[PDB]
């Protein structure tokens, strides 16, 4: 239940790595937080994981893609 | 990509189905549902294991299915929330 608030979600992105290629608020926005290695985020709803983020990628694009049948992806949809 | 399968090469449905080959006989689903939930024959008892997720099922019991089990067991596999 901690991780239900996008605000709590922004908190996990301490020590989030300056290399990476989308902001804590982007991820939290979209359901994620970050699990505490390397740039991988997951999903406070579904439980899916994503990591290896590249230039361009879009935090909401992914998750749908990958984990179509989450609540919270298919609520935004 | 920003998900990646635990074993690739049983990415594919048909190379999870031969890996049945010596499936035992007293394992009562059959390797078409097991393959089509993700899953292969590790080689060991009646364990098998999603290529995806990379998650592991054994000691089956009556009236299991696979899609259940691997939903109940793993239910943030990407193979699970693609289905
Ligand atoms: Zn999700
Ligand atoms: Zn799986």
């Amino acid at each position: 239940p901690a991780m239900y608030s996008e605000e709590a979600r922004l908190k996990s992105f301490q020590n989030w790595p300056d290399y990476a290629h989308l902001t804590p608020r982007e991820l939290a926005s979209a359901g994620l937080y970050y699990t505490g290695i390397g740039d991988q985020v997951q999903c406070f709803a579904c439980g899916g994981k994503l990591k290896n983020w590249e230039p361009g990628d879009r935090a909401w694009s992914e998750h749908r893609r990958h984990f179509p049948n989450c609540f919270f992806v298919l609520g935004r949809n």
